[PDB]
């Protein structure tokens, strides 16, 4: 059950691709849709980073029901790594690779259009290159560990070494860390290393507007076949050109273009997917003062979730009062949900589910 990733609340997803895939072009779509930096006064947003609102139909419905004075969405932070660099050739730098450690998952952008063109080759290139860098790390950690074990008897050291060795075999065997089968102990240790191939990926398959509109692309069967045989992560076709074109239109021209050409933007899905793939969810709070998405890592329990709003809610935690969105939609009001006896009252061990509408009781 425990999660491969940073124990942290400021997660982000990195853009990774071989050149001419449209890495900076995808970033430019994202930047165009990003939340202005002055809304994040605690932060400094480098020009290679962007933050986009996560769209959610449940959230919008709650806003229609409560018409609150404040509406606050969750966001996804996205990093274009290419912009920081610009290595000889045949892959990414070591420079590029050092900036990946700093992200929590990867939008792997693939080139699936013609004017050589082999997205499957490019998958293999990057995956080999990530594993090699992981092997380097783990070897160095092996070197340091046995130096220490020579002059110390710390039990920690044998355990890490025992794992590093398991991880080295797995990697040398051609397998990525995140697809290994690790016990809770191992994952605890792995999360201190933050290995590159430990990071989850969402494959973005870049193609012409034509291929994307007709939902048909020559490279995508092989790409798909490769991905099912390498962890089976989500694959999302998109067209940088179309999305760029659609993003520069006024809203009504955009809707016309979608109807006249029977085509739709996949950016909402890309954002939602990426936010989920890095193991984030959110729960809602909803009344007339405010409707809000309160993001948390998956498997967060109620009092930790309470804590993110106000520390008193965790220190004084009594219970979390929880409505499921489907029950509120169905029955039409909090009153009706209470009446029907589905306004649950959940304790310290309750794992917050994505979509939970919560009111915290404390002190």
């Amino acid at each position: 059950r425990p999660i491969l990733g940073r124990f942290s609340s400021h997660l982000k997803i990195g853009i990774v691709g071989l050149p001419n895939v449209g890495k900076s072009t995808f970033f430019n779509i994202v930047t165009k849709l990003s939340i202005p930096a002055e809304n994040f006064p605690f932060c400094t947003i480098d020009p290679n980073e962007a933050r986009v609102y996560v769209p959610d139909e449940r959230f919008d419905w709650l806003c229609q029901l409560y018409k609150p004075k404040s509406e606050v969405s969750a966001y996804l932070e996205i990093n274009d790594i290419a912009g920081l660099v610009r290595h000889a050739g045949e892959g990414l730098g070591n420079a590029f690779l050092s900036h990946i450690r700093a992200v929590d998952g990867i939008f792997h952008v693939l080139r699936a259009f013609e004017d050589s063109v082999d997205p499957v080759r490019d998958l293999e290139t990057i995956g080999e290159e990530l594993r090699l860098k992981d092997i380097e790390f783990v070897q160095n950690k092996i070197d340091d560990l046995e130096k220490s074990m020579k002059r110390s008897n710390d039990k920690q050291l044998k355990l890490e070494h025992e794992l590093c060795e398991k991880v080295k075999a797995h990697l040398e065997d051609g397998k990525d860390v995140r697809f290994g089968d690790w016990k809770s102990a191992d994952i605890e240790i792995l999360n201190t290393f933050q290995l590159l191939t430990a990071k989850p990926v969402v494959y973005l398959v870049n193609m012409s507007e034509k291929d994307y509109q007709r939902k048909k692309n020559k490279f995508l069967p092989k790409i798909h076949a490769w991905v099912q045989e390498h962890g089976g992560e989500t694959i999302i076709p998109f067209s940088c050109a179309f999305e760029r074109l659609l993003a520069d239109m006024p809203p009504d021209e955009a809707a016309k273009y979608c109807a006249e050409n029977q085509i739709a933007s996949v950016i909402p899905k890309i954002i939602k997917t990426g936010f989920a793939a890095i193991h984030l969810i959110y729960f809602f709070t909803a009344g007339p003062d405010e409707v809000k998405c309160w993001q948390i890592r998956r498997q967060t329990k109620a009092p930790q979730a309470a804590g993110t709003i106000h520390t008193d809610f965790e220190r004084g935690f009594i219970c979390a009062e929880v409505m499921k969105f489907d029950d509120l939609k169905e029955l039409g009001s909090e009153s009706a949900v209470k009446a029907a006896g589905k306004y649950r009252q959940e304790g310290k061990t309750y794992v917050v589910q994505d979509g939970d509408i919560i009111f915290f009781k404390f002190n």
